[PDB]
Parts: C-alpha cells; sequence; structure tokens
C-alpha cells in the first residue's frame, strides 16, 4: 500500500526550490500534473508531481480548496518558480501521456519543452498489441505493482470528487505514485527500446515529436455550425417519417424497420429468397442486392443508415461544442491501433460517411471562421502507392509515375485493353482487386464484394499476379518473415507483432496472415502521416503563418487558412507533405479549399 510516508507533500517555497535544484541536475525526471477535469482547454491545474529517482517523488498541491484545506504554495507562484525548468528543452522529462500535461501548462502560457519520454508511447512502440498502454496496465505488467486508481481517491459515478476536493495527503499518494511509477516504467522500457534500431527510430522521430503537435491540434479544435446540424436533424426527422410511410405503402400495414423480426415476414413472404440481411455485413448484404429491383429493401436500407447518422453526428455533435472556445475538441489516441494509425473519438471523425451525401452534409457543418477557409491536404491512395513501392512493381510504379488512374491502369492490364477504353465496370473490378490486396483478401472475398462467382474472381486474381508478379512476391515474402520472426515492419521500422502467425487455429492464423500483408502498408501510411504533421507543425511553429492544423482523418490533414494566404500556404503545405517525409514512396498530395470541410474535401 502507498501511505503518507512514501512521498513528500511540498507546502513551502523553500522546499519547492530545493526540489527544483535537484531536478535541474537530474539526468531525466518524471513529471505529472493533476487537474479538476479531463477537459484539457477548461481544466484548472490543481497540483504537480515529480520523481527524481525510483521511490523519491513529491506532490506540490496548489489549488485544493475543500473546507479547511491547509495553506499551499499558490498556483501562480509554483508555476513561476517551475516555469524555467519546464520550458528548458535541455531538462528532459518523462511522463505517461505527456500530451495531456503539455496542454494543461499551455493554459498558463507555459510551453513544456524537453518532452523526451512518454511511457505510454514507449510501451506502444515496444509492442502495440501487448495489451493496454495506460499506466495501471503498464505498472501491473512491467512492475508487478497495482497502482492507486483515480476512482480509489475520487470515488465513482455522479458523486465523484474533482481533484481539488481531495485531501492533500490522499492526492499526494496518487500523484506522487504516478510520477514514481512513470519513472520506474521508463527505467525498465527505455533500455529495452534499444535492442532494435527500428522501433527506436519510430519512437524517437515519429511518436515523441508528435506529442506536442497532437496537443495543439486537439486544443485548436474545429468550428462546427450547430444551426446547420440542427436543420439537418429536423430534416432527417421528416425524411425518416416519410420513409416509414414509403415502406408501409410498398407493403401493407405498419411494421418496424428491423430485419429477422418484421422484414423477413414482408420481404420474403411477397417473394425473395429466405436469408435475411445482417447489419458478415460488408460481405453479403441481402437488402442491397434486392435494391436493384425490389423497392422495399431499398427504403429500409436508406432508412436505417439515416437513423444511425442522425443520432451519431447530427444529434451528438452540437452537444460537443466546448462553451469556453465555442469549438469541438476531438480526442486523438496515439497508442491504440495495432498498425500505428491515429484513432479518434468524440467525435470519431473517421466514421463520418465518406462516399455518401449525408456524410457530405455532416462535413458541411465543419466550417471556417470569418475571413478563413478550410484547406484539405490529402495523400492520394497512399496505401496503394506504398504497395507499389513494397512490391518493386515497375507496372504500378510507372502507372503512378505518369499520373494515370491506377485502377484503370490495373484494369487495362488485367483485362488487356487500352486505358482510354476501360469501362466503369472494369475499373470497379480492378479497384476491388487492388484494395483487396491491401487487406489481404481471398479470391472468394473478392467475389463477395464484386458480385461475381468464385473462381471467376480467382481468374481476375491470377491475371493480376501474372501482370503484376511483384505483388505476389511481396505477399509471399511478407507472410514468410512473419512466420520466421513473429512480426512485420513498416518502412520506418515500426513493428506489428503477430502471435497467431502459427496459431494452428485456421481462422486466427488466417487473420494473422492478413495482418501480415496489411500492416506494412497501413503502418507505413501512418508513419508518413505523422511525419507530415510533425513537419507542417514545425513550419507553423517557426513561421507563425495565419493557419491552424485542425484535424487528421484517414490520409488527410485539415487546416484553417486565412483567405488572403491560401495560395502561398497551399504551396507550402503541399511541398512539406510530399517532399519532407519519405523520399522513397511516390507520394502525391491533393490540396483543396472551401468555406467548409465538405467544399475543401
Ligand atoms: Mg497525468
Ligand atoms: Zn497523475
Ligand atoms: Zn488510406
Ligand atoms: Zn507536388
Amino acid at each position: 500500500m502507498i501511505s503518507y510516508d512514501n512521498y513528500v507533500t511540498i507546502l513551502d517555497e523553500e522546499t519547492l526550490k530545493a526540489w527544483i535544484a535537484k531536478l535541474e541536475k537530474a539526468p531525466v525526471f518524471a513529471f505529472d500534473t493533476e487537474t479538476d477535469s479531463l477537459d484539457n482547454i477548461s481544466a484548472n491545474l490543481v497540483g504537480l508531481s515529480f520523481a527524481i529517482e525510483p521511490g523519491v517523488a513529491a506532490y506540490i498541491p496548489v489549488a485544493h480548496d475543500y473546507l479547511d484545506a491547509p495553506d499551499q504554495i499558490s498556483r501562480e507562484r509554483a508555476l513561476e518558480l517551475l516555469k524555467p525548468l519546464l520550458e528548458d528543452e535541455k531538462a528532459l522529462k518523462v511522463g505517461q501521456n505527456l500530451k495531456y500535461d503539455r496542454g494543461i501548462l499551455a493554459n498558463y502560457g507555459i510551453e513544456l519543452r524537453g518532452i523526451a519520454f512518454d511511457t505510454m508511447l514507449e510501451s506502444y512502440i515496444l509492442n502495440s498489441v501487448a495489451g493496454r498502454h495506460d499506466m495501471d496496465s503498464l505498472a501491473e505488467r512491467w512492475l508487478k505493482h497495482k497502482t492507486i486508481t483515480f476512482e480509489e481517491i475520487a470515488g465513482k459515478g455522479k458523486n465523484q470528487l474533482t481533484f481539488n476536493q481531495i485531501a492533500l495527503e490522499e492526492a499526494g499518494r496518487y500523484a506522487a505514485e504516478d510520477a514514481d511509477v512513470t519513472l520506474q516504467l521508463h527505467l525498465k522500457m527505455w533500455p529495452d527500446l534499444q535492442k532494435h534500431k527500428g522501433p527506436l527510430n519510430v519512437f524517437e522521430n515519429i511518436e515523441m515529436p508528435l506529442v506536442p503537435v497532437l496537443s495543439r491540434i486537439e486544443r485548436n479544435g474545429v468550428k462546427i455550425d450547430p444551426k446547420v446540424l440542427h436543420n439537418h436533424s429536423e430534416e432527417l426527422t421528416l425524411r425518416l417519417a416519410e420513409l416509414e410511410k414509403k415502406a408501409h405503402e410498398i407493403a401493407g400495414e405498419e411494421f418496424n424497420l428491423s430485419s429477422t423480426k418484421q422484414l423477413q415476414t414482408i420481404l420474403f413472404e411477397k417473394q425473395g429468397i429466405k436469408p435475411l440481411k445482417k447489419t458478415p455485413s460488408t460481405s453479403e448484404e441481402v437488402l442491397e442486392e434486392l435494391a436493384l429491383d425490389y423497392p422495399l429493401p431499398k427504403v429500409i436500407l436508406e432508412y436505417r443508415g439515416l437513423a444511425k447518422l442522425k443520432s451519431t453526428y447530427t444529434d451528438k455533435l452540437p452537444l460537443m461544442i466546448n462553451p469556453k472556445t465555442g469549438r469541438v475538441h476531438t480526442s486523438y489516441h496515439q497508442a491504440v491501433t495495432a498498425t500505428g494509425r491515429l484513432s479518434s473519438t468524440d467525435p470519431n471523425l473517421q466514421n463520418i460517411p465518406v462516399r455518401n451525401e449525408e456524410g457530405r452534409r455532416i462535413r458541411q457543418a465543419f466550417i471556417a471562421p470569418e475571413d478563413y477557409v478550410i484547406v484539405s491536404a490529402d495523400y492520394s491512395q497512399i496505401e496503394l502507392r506504398i504497395m507499389a513501392h513494397l512490391s518493386r512493381d515497375k507496372g504500378l510504379l510507372t502507372a503512378f509515375a505518369e499520373g494515370k488512374d491506377i485502377h484503370r491502369a490495373t484494369a487495362a492490364e488485367v483485362f488487356g485493353l487500352p486505358l482510354e477504353t476501360v469501362t466503369s465496370e472494369q475499373r470497379r473490378s480492378a479497384k476491388a482487386i487492388n484494395f483487396g490486396l491491401i487487406y489481404g483478401m481471398s479470391a472468394f472475398g473478392l467475389a463477395r464484394q464484386l458480385n461475381i462467382p468464385r473462381k471467376e474472381a480467382q481468374k481476375y486474381m491470377d491475371l493480376y499476379f501474372e501482370r503484376y508478379p511483384g505483388v505476389l512476391e511481396y505477399m509471399e515474402r511478407t507472410r514468410a518473415q512473419a512466420k520466421e520472426q513473429g512480426y512485420v515492419e513498416t518502412l520506418d521500422g515500426r513493428r506489428l507483432y503477430l502471435p497467431d502467425i502459427k496459431s494452428s487455429n485456421g481462422a486466427r492464423r488466417a487473420a494473422a496472415e492478413r495482418a501480415a500483408i496489411n500492416a506494412p502498408m497501413q503502418g507505413t501510411a501512418a508513419d508518413i502521416i505523422k511525419r507530415a504533421m510533425i513537419a507542417v507543425d514545425a513550419w507553423l511553429q517557426a513561421e507563425q503563418p495565419r493557419v491552424r492544423m485542425i484535424m487528421q482523418v484517414h490520409d488527410e490533414l485539415v487546416f484553417e487558412v486565412h483567405k488572403d494566404d491560401v495560395d502561398a500556404v497551399a504551396k507550402q503545405i503541399h511541398q512539406l507533405m510530399e517532399n519532407c517525409t519519405r523520399l522513397d514512396v511516390p507520394l502525391l498530395v491533393e490540396v483543396g479549399s472551401g468555406e467548409n470541410w465538405d467544399q475543401a474535401h
């Protein structure tokens, strides 16, 4: 158990100063902030904790204000004394999710520098799939130590305390332990992170430098027009009511729009083959086949999609506007995916329909403030370009080199015809093949997406490999080393460990083989995107132009740029993204602008 004896609670300047002096001479030191809220832009700093050595840590409370709280160094005095050390790039700091701490300090005009080690990221790079990368999971895995949980000192549910209400010593145990454990975790993981120059490279030049840029993107937020979202909601209520009527009218009587309950009884009872359509889904969607002739499955399909969208973005988004900035601040997660891509929540920007009109209308609500425009910089089919490079295929490489549509270029080789004549159906077939290779899909899987018979899909796949021999060879070589070393790598050295690569279980080992082929392309896209963000952010920080980097979704970066600066800025973002990342993969950035994200997109 952690008691009051482990860590000191600093309540006087003299003692703070003695610690600042010891911290100034330490090789590295763990740093942590405690606040009254998870909301970064509006959280107030309640205290800070440091650890100079395993077992030697302190908690400096500055804003506890429960009834009769003892005197504390004031927040303003603690920060002015600590400011030099925090802003010194030479004073190296260790922390768990330093993105959060860097932001809190920024609420006071302090720029945390020397952001050298983040234990969450040390863990993530060592093995993205070892388990959760939070401090409690980390402490238990690497230190065989169970940490004090927030719920343990603050309580649970609606009656949970905020940090400023927690007694000094209790807050101390929690805060000082965070700092202590964090430093111990670093001492155990940092040495390990050196056994391989690959992960070390990614951790050092991709992950760590991205910490403060994600903080800045999150705190910048994105301007959302709540009126637009509201009208969209009202209109969707009318449209859903109308569709319900259109459905009732195509059949007889009233009924819910739920399959395997009410639909099979109408749809198949009035002709159609018995199997219902599961919402599995993107492999055999019964309702959408019927859609090409049968009107009911079409209106039930268009209905559900609209209902899901309205409650997920139309009704939720306006509620996410922060009263302090008037903007929405999404949460980017740097250590969650297996491949290295950034994930996103509240809102999950990646789930906003891309090829659909309603998704387009959601995007129309992401607007630019007055005298600014939304600028969208996208990496055109980066994953496919990466595959071209990874497979050393002169065919694909040349298609990209001469600016041809790779899907039509691919179709012209797989079907053997001039590029000008390739039909829409041939392009759609080559496209399914191409993007099917990225996710390592089976000839049968391809057939399930192309609506053709098995072995016909196999026919398209055999013709592809004959024409693009380099891709089969990459695919075979990748599944090979995956079984040899138990993991696959990206161009920068990032690793995806594959434990089920020899699973024996057919399904699991199947998944592990698809992950083997996919991770190097997806992880490499992720690495390039992070390097671009770091590069664009560095220019932003050095030059201070009239631009804010507001989002990262899929392979695009979204900005707010001043209307009178769009041309120069666009030229700049463009050169940075395709010329300041990897020089080996043939990259292309499509830059676009408009009054809203939909227009720029
Ligand atoms: Mg913390
Ligand atoms: Zn803490
Ligand atoms: Zn992509
Ligand atoms: Zn260019």
